[PDB]
């Protein structure tokens, strides 16, 4: 669910999901198109593609369980959807951590006309 993705992100990066990652670039937050602006935005793009592989799952509202084995994120067993949603979110959180160095404030609240492009998952 969206509440635990928020908490996973905070734990990984030290930044609050809202607003750091809810209006970033073209795909972080609320995103539908264009070319991802930078690495962090590519993380959001991949995250969206990952959810897109689960048409009969409800990522925003379905809750999963996970634990931290010394920093490593371990998804605990639940329903097939919960397991797969959890793996999508874990990947995104790690992707965010990996690209914190290039995170840029100029992409926050990024305008929708500047999202130009095409890209396939
Ligand atoms: C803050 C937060 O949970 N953001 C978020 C979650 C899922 C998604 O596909 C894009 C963004």
């Amino acid at each position: 669910s969206l509440l635990e993705f928020g908490k996973m992100i905070l734990e990984e990066t030290g930044k609050l999901a809202i607003p750091s990652y809810s209006s970033y670039g073209c795909y972080c937050g609320w995103g539908g198109k264009g070319t991802p602006k930078d690495a962090t935005d590519r993380c959001c793009f991949v995250h969206d593609c990952c959810y897109g592989n689960l048409p009969d799952c409800n990522p925003k509202s379905d809750r999963y369980k996970y634990k931290r084995v010394n920093g490593a994120i371990v998804c605990e067993k639940g329903t097939s959807c919960e397991n797969r949603i959890c793996e999508c979110d874990k990947a995104a959180a790690i992707c965010f951590r990996q690209n914190l160095n290039t995170y840029s404030k100029k992409y926050m609240l990024y305008p929708d006309f500047l999202c130009k492009g095409e890209l396939k998952c």
